[PDB]
């Protein structure tokens, strides 16, 4: 089983200043996908409750979910890639890690803050296979925006972490170099065990060797939750099914691109879609 933490959100979507609402989330992206591929998923969230059957597809999509209590709902407006966070549920707090089972956790944050620091510790003790998003400690709001700010507690915090998630943004952020393998190395050397590096046209894994899949498909609606759908299907691959590392990133990918095909998390036609000759 695998367990996600972290917010669901009322996504703002505005496009040629049209607002279009959908709702996500890191988590909701991820615990499909990993649901979808057949391990037992579980989400731990906040939000209001009149806000929570605006999310209830997850149960549909066989997550089982927590839906701690919040006197606010997440609230991320992205515009067309500049976010904004309107609105902010609670952040988590170590007893709602109480009950953490099974075999991993994705920490899969919005913004630095939701998922405090001090939780990554108290996590650690409680799970075999830990992994997070840089997502949640590097996109910081400032007024509002949602800005790129190095994450200053890196060095502590990563050698508690079996597997780290980046997009070409946050690395950079975390680095200064916008050469992804490099990065790539230089997050190792502060204590990042396996790397798990996107970018426009593809996957990059890294725990001291390179392994990288390019995505075969990809539509601009797409492409929200390439990451989280990405991250989910690499922990299933390389975590659960025990794929060797160089197979989980190609079907980590094959699996992102079938993804990127719509808007809106993964679908299970989307699998019919992967050649097992990909991967
Ligand atoms: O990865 C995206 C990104 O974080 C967006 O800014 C947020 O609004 C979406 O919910 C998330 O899925």
């Amino acid at each position: 089983m695998i367990t996600f933490i972290g917010h669901v959100s009322k996504d703002v979507n505005v496009v040629d200043g049209k607002r279009e609402i959908a709702y996500g989330g890191g988590v909701v992206m991820g615990a499909i996908t990993s649901s979808l591929l057949g391990v037992k998923t579980k989400v731990i969230t906040k939000c209001t409750r009149e806000d929570v059957s605006k999310f209830s597809f997850l149960r549909d999509n066989g997550v089982e979910v927590v839906f701690l209590k919040s006197p606010r709902t997440t609230s991320i407006e992205n515009r067309y890639r500049e976010s904004f966070l309107i609105s902010a549920a609670d952040p988590f707090t170590e007893s709602d890690l109480a009950f953490i089972e099974g075999e991993a956790v994705h920490i899969n944050p919005l913004w630095y803050g939701e998922f405090p620091e001090d939780l990554i510790p108290v996590l650690r003790r409680k799970v075999m296979f830990l992994s997070a998003d840089a997502q949640g400690f590097v996109r910081v709001p400032e007024n509002e925006k949602l800005v790129y700010r190095d994450w200053e507690m890196k060095e502590k915090y990563l050698k508690y972490l079996d597997l780290f998630k980046v997009d070409s943004r946050e690395a950079e952020t975390l680095t200064g170099t916008n050469d992804l393998r490099e990065s790539c190395r230089i997050i190792r050397s502060f204590g990042a065990k396996i790397i798990l590096a996107t970018h426009a046209s593809g996957v990059i894994v890294f725990d001291g060797n390179f392994y990288e899949a390019s995505f075969r498909s990809w539509s601009l609606e797409g492409r929200t939750g390439r990451g989280d759908t990405c991250t989910a299907a690499f922990l299933v691959g390389f975590v659960f099914k025990k794929m060797s590392i160089e197979k989980a990133t190609k079907f980590a990918a094959a699996v992102t691109s079938v993804k990127m095909r719509h808007p809106g998390p993964l679908r299970r036609e989307d699998l019919e879609a992967i050649s097992g000759d990909q991967y």
